This record gives structure tokens, sequence and C-alpha cells, in this order.
């Protein structure tokens, strides 16, 4: 054919008045990104990801909007055959590309918060760029088929060509449309939760070793308090010297530095077979470790939270694009009984306010 009809075809009557909340979330949106892209022209990893998802989303916003305008106030509803081709793979690709760079910025995330001291040595901006490359390679070479396979085989109630919408017009295609569905979005998923996982189950160790190592200082010098032998002592105080060794390569300096020498002190006194010169300097030894000890502790607890609370951003994102697919999804297989433009309404919606949630977000 040459050209099609397109068609929200329950409420036909009163068209201008839906037409505003559309334009009114392009123009947030196109504002959004190009403040978000300008703000930059901050060299870190994480802003070139966040830059390149700016881009392929108002990149993808720009494709869809006009045309629904368009129908919506000048009812002119022809589209030619290559547009709908184009508008096709163009939606469906950058759709791909913005779910890995979710997946990129999940990984940065990890890598950073993990390894704080590998961070820049791992991430170049070769490996970098080779990761964005592969990204975007992945996503066109597994949108590349669908207009080859749709153009090996005239109203659209819609506003724009959708590949489930415009096959309609069987069997075949909704078993690729499925399986790259679980390629690029259900790997997704599995992806971020396993690097979401992983970090969590960090702050759990970091912080339970310095816990662990206060416990085993405090218990180990009640014990040296109450100590009888000259063996004892010793036993006692070379585990002293290993947990303080320890606790400060784990890392408020010196305050270390004078805990070891304080120990080191008393070891030496108990090495010639004195008992009660001992306990002194173990004695002695608590007001520095009070000095010292309870400050550091107290700011160990707080320390490795914060670094969690810089992943909390990225969590919303997720929850603003991936819910309302599920939502989508859920309407797309069993919506039968809600009247059709209530369908256009929402795919609509779910397509369109992640766009404007995006650059407000970050």
């Amino acid at each position: 054919p040459s050209s099609f009809l397109l068609v929200i075809p329950g409420l036909e009557s009163v068209h201008i008045w839906i037409s505003i909340p559309f334009c009114a979330m392009y123009l947030i949106a196109l504002l959004g990104n190009s403040t978000l892209l300008f703000v930059i022209k901050l060299h870190e990893p994480m802003y070139y990801f966040l830059a390149m998802l700016a881009a392929t989303d108002l990149v993808l916003s720009t494709s869809t909007i006009p045309k629904m305008l368009a129908i919506f106030w000048f009812n002119l509803k022809e589209i030619s055959f290559d547009a709908c081709l184009t508008q096709m793979f163009f939606i469906h690709s950058f759709t791909g590309m913005e779910s890995g760079v979710l997946l990129a910025m999940a990984f940065d995330r990890y890598v950073a918060i993990c390894y704080p001291l590998r961070y820049t040595t791992i991430l170049t901006n070769k490996v970098i760029g080779k990761i964005g490359m592969a990204v975007v390679l992945r996503a066109v070479l597994l949108v590349i088929p669908f207009p080859f396979l749709l153009k090996r085989l005239n109203i659209i109630p819609h506003t724009y060509c959708e590949h489930m919408g415009v096959a309609k017009l069987i069997k075949v295609n909704i078993i690729y449309g499925l399986f790259v569905a679980l390629l690029i979005v259900g790997l997704d998923v599995i992806l971020i939760a396993l690097s979401y996982v992983l970090i969590l189950r960090a702050a759990r160790r970091q912080l339970a070793d310095l816990e662990d190592n206060w416990e085993t200082l405090n218990d180990n010098l009640k014990v040296i308090e109450k100590a009888d032998n000259a063996a004892q002592v010793k036993d006692a105080l070379t585990k002293m010297r290993a947990a303080a060794l320890d606790a400060q390569k784990a890392t408020f300096r010196h305050g270390f530095d004078i805990l070891v020498g304080q120990i080191d002190d008393a070891l030496k006194l108990a090495n010639e077979g004195k008992v009660k010169e001992a306990q002194a300097a173990a004695e002695q030894l608590k007001t520095t470790r009070n000095a010292y000890i309870q400050k550091y502790l107290e700011r160990a607890r707080s320390t490795l939270l914060k670094a969690l609370s810089t992943c909390g951003s990225h969590i919303c994102v997720i929850l603003a694009f991936y819910t309302p697919a599920f939502f989508s999804f859920l309407t797309h297989r069993f919506g039968h009984h809600i009247p059709p433009y209530i369908h256009i309404l929402l795919a609509n919606l779910y397509l369109l306010v992640p766009p404007m949630l995006n650059p407000i977000i970050y």
C-alpha cells in the first residue's frame, strides 16, 4: 500500500482537550533533557551513562509525539509506509538502548560500591566506550529483524505505529516478540537484582568486621584486667596487637598508633616477668581507647551507610520505568473488559511518562 490512515477511537467527539497533557509532557521532557545535556557541556562514568540515557530518551520522545499532536489538531491522519517502518524501528531500538543504559548504570554503581579504591583503574574511557558500543550494537541487531520480517508479509486504531498493533493487519511473529522482550528487558531485571543483592551483601561484612574488632578488644581487655598469670597476659597482649593492627589497616589516625604503642609498651614489661606493671599499662591504655575507640566507631556506622544512599536515586528510575511496563503487560494480556480507548490512553501514558520523570529525578 501507499499510505496508512491512523485514528483514541472511542473518544472521537472531543480531541483538542486531550492533546494538552501530551503537549505539556513533550515540552517538559524536551526542556529537561536539553538542560541535562547542556549542564555537562562531572567527568565521571555514572554521569556519562546518565547523559547517554538522557540523549536516547529525548530522541525517543521526539519520534512519537509530533504525529499524535498533528492527528489531534490538524486531523491529518495519513502516514507513508516508509515512515511507519522507520517509526517502528526507532521506537523499539531506543527502548532497548534505554534498558541497556540502565543495566550499565547498575554495573557502574556496583563496581563503585564494592571496589572504592579500584573504581577508576577498572573503568577507563576506552572500556566505557566499548561497553556503550556493545549495548548499542546489541539493541540495533535485535531490533533490525522487525521491519524485514514485517515487510516479508488500512486503519490502525492507535496514534503511532506499534509492531503488535500493526501485525494485526500472527502465530509466528509473537514468538520472536516474546523472545526479544526476555533478552533485553527480562535479563535486565535479573542482572539488576544480582547487582543489588551483591551490593547489599557487602555493607553487612564490612561493618561486621569492625564490630567484631571492637567486641574482641573490649572482651579481651576485660580478661586482661581479670588476669592471673604471666603467660595469659602475653597471650592476650599478642591478640590485642594483632586486632589493633588489623583495625587500623581497615580504617582518628594517630590514635591507633598511640594504642599500638601502649600495647607494645605493655608487652615489653610482661616479657620481663612483671604482672602488676602490665596490668597498670593495660589500665592506662583504656584511657586512649575511650578517647579514640568511641569516636571512630560512632562514625563507622554512619560511614558505611552514606555509600548506600548514592544508589537511592537509581532505584526510583527503575520503579518508574519497569512498573509501567509490568502494568502494560498485564493490561495487554488480561485487559478484555476495558474499552479500547482506555487501552490506548494507558499505552500512551506508559510510553510517555518515563520521559517526563527521568530528567526531573536526575
